């Protein structure tokens, strides 16, 4: 599992749960890579393999706003969007979720 | 001045000086136009982006160019920038203030939104 991503929910102090994540790779427009949504854990696994998960400029989206939505808060942002270069020379990608802020860091081992 | 944005270092302690960000709003075939650009000055502020006439209801991307930051500096970064995506003004004209606090593998950003 070279590409994981978890997802905290600063305002209930819980993972965010059923949250939508969109993957894309930069071919220069963005194209679908992988997605699902987090675990109850916030968690989400199995977006991709080794193989598939090359070298490149990666985008993953998370739908913060449906989320907020879905539980009668008013979101900020459309979205959490992270892009980062994947090298070879494996990430965990974690977001911190508020209504009008977000964090996000990433695990490289 | 309807919208600035501020960027801190977290590793240093200092504004991000001479950050480039570049703002882009969502157009009417779900492409990204670009609106602003600009450089963050010595306080690690950026003002004059734009103007309350220029700046109308609509999704803007705040893209924040911290990776040529990071490498200006000398250190290998993660993110190729740090971006925040909102819609504006949809209620009516606000005052948005983006700030975003820089560390290499990590970043925040928060909105203050004032009427
Ligand atoms: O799976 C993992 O590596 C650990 C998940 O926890 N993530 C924490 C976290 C993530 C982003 C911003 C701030 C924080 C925090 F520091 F505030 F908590
Ligand atoms: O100019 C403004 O509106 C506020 C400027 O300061 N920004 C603070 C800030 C921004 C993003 C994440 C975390 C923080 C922090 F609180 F942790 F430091």
């Amino acid at each position: 599992c070279p590409l994981m991503v978890k997802v905290l929910d600063a305002v209930r102090g819980s993972p965010a749960i059923n949250v939508a994540v969109h993957v894309f790779r930069k071919a220069d427009t963005w194209e679908p890579f992988a997605s699902g949504k987090t675990s109850e854990s916030g968690e989400l696994h199995g977006l991709t393999t080794e193989e598939e998960f090359v070298e490149g400029i990666y985008k993953v989206e998370i739908d913060t706003k449906s989320y907020w939505k879905a539980l009668g808060i008013s979101p900020f942002h459309e979205h959490a969007e992270v892009v980062f270069t994947a090298n070879d020379s494996r990430y965990t990608i974690a977001a911190l979720l508020s209504p009008y802020s977000y964090s996000t860091t990433a695990v490289v081992t």
